[PDB]
């Protein structure tokens, strides 16, 4: 039971989660026949009684929590309805109810955060522009089988409530277990790179005082390594994840002009280009595209463009805020990311230094500084206490801090020489 979750490598709960979402897959061997089954409410009865008992078996306590958030949203379905105060309602109550859950490893706010978006994006939804046009729904049980689907529970994607309906019909295609091999080969791929990694590179490490003060060049250097083998938790998790979205057919995001099935639908990541990527403004954009594009769509859509850039960021620090650290990490995005784009258009836009930079002769150094850019950023993140993340920022000589601000007060002087 414990002595599994000690054998390999990982935490206790670490077990308990990865069994959950290898789970997905033998459950989704029932979408796999009795999917064209013309029976659609024992496809919902499916879901929610796959989900309870997915969200028991992590934690006990969960069950009712999600349970009475999804009562309580299908019941401002029935109260409000589309009137403006039942999207100010949910968006208040769900974070209200979210944020009581941190206030009081893996808790049960592991689903609890996906399932808050997934309700507040069911209300704008139910609530135009061609992809609003087709994202809004139409006029009990809806609500509960869309809330606790297996393949996306725990940390999945949120999905259209609209395309959720289509998957009960024809999934808006061809049934395939080819690609479910694919980002499953490539998900267990990772695994085996953060069950290795995690012992020999630990969080730990970054606040213990041994050593951490003799290198300075890699005091900085261990930060580059870390922060790119830690997300790979995330990694590993989002593509296995995604390989039973895909294997039951909610995957497949349509067809292109060869004929040929997409894929990219519920994808919440594009590896060639989440790795070996030179500008970080392609990693950063949305390393998490689905948590990102819902953001994007639901906060940043609904937002005066220059003003809600702050407050659709200021979301993300409202959706967890378990200490000023989780803070501190969206004002990286609006920092590095913003003066990143800005030192792309310093060079081939520009009639003052541009001229001599815009040439092929004018790689490693520029990936060097973007990995670091990354590790920097999620300090503050896994350990988020005040007292923790101040101690391994303080003793870095607090380089991100001074050198982002540093290029931008010297960086439209540049622009000028």
């Amino acid at each position: 039971l414990a002595r599994v979750a000690e054998a390999l490598g990982s935490s206790e709960q670490a077990l308990r989660l990865i069994v959950s979402i290898l789970m997905g897959y033998p459950f989704a061997l029932f979408q796999r026949y009795f999917l064209f089954q013309k029976e659609t409410y024992l496809i919902h009865l499916y879901n929610v009684f796959t989900g309870l008992s997915i969200a028991y078996f992590n934690f006990g306590m969960q069950f009712f929590h999600s349970l009475l958030c999804v009562l309580i949203q299908f019941l401002i379905l029935r109260l409000m309805g589309r009137t403006v105060t039942a999207v100010f309602t949910t968006f208040v109550f769900q974070m209200t109810y979210l944020m009581a859950g941190y206030y009081f490893d893996i808790k049960w706010t592991m689903p609890h955060c996906v399932l808050t978006l997934k309700l507040i994006g069911l209300a704008i939804d139910y609530y135009l522009t061609p992809e609003q046009r087709r994202f809004a729904v139409r006029g009990l049980l809806e609500v509960s089988g869309f809330s606790y689907f297996y393949g996306a529970f725990m940390v999945g994607p949120q999905f259209s409530m609209t395309d959720y309906q289509k998957l009960a019909k024809g999934e808006m295609r061809p049934n395939s277990f080819v690609p479910a091999l694919k980002r499953l080969s490539l998900g267990l791929l990772f695994l085996v790179t953060y069950t290795l990694s995690s012992p020999y590179i630990s969080e730990e490490y970054l606040i213990s005082d041994d050593y951490m003060e003799k290198p300075f060049w890699f005091r900085c250097g261990y930060i580059l390594v870390w922060g790119k083998i830690i997300l790979y938790k995330y990694v590993t998790c989002w593509l296995v994840t995604e390989g039973v979205c895909i294997l039951v057919g909610l995957g497949y995001n349509g067809n292109d002009q060869n004929g040929k099935p997409v894929w990219d639908a519920c994808a919440n990541m594009k590896v060639w280009l989440y790795e070996t990527t030179p500008l970080f403004t392609g990693t950063i954009a949305s390393f998490n595209i689905n948590t990102n594009a819902w953001v994007a769509r639901y906060v940043f859509k609904r937002l005066n463009k220059l003003l809600s850039q702050a407050l659709a960021l200021f979301f993300l620090a409202i959706w967890h805020g378990l200490h000023s650290g989780y803070l501190v990490c969206f004002q990286m995005e609006l920092l590095i990311v913003i003066v990143e784009r800005q030192v792309i258009n310093l060079v081939r836009d520009s009639p003052t230094l541009s001229t001599l930079a815009s040439i092929t002769a004018l790689y490693v150094l520029q990936q060097t500084n973007h990995w670091m850019f990354m590790g920097y950023s999620l300090v503050p993140f896994c350990l988020f206490t005040w007292d923790k993340w101040m101690k391994v920022y303080k003793s870095i000589y607090f380089l991100g801090h001074v050198l982002f601000f540093t290029l931008l007060l010297v960086l439209p002087y540049i622009r000028k020489l």
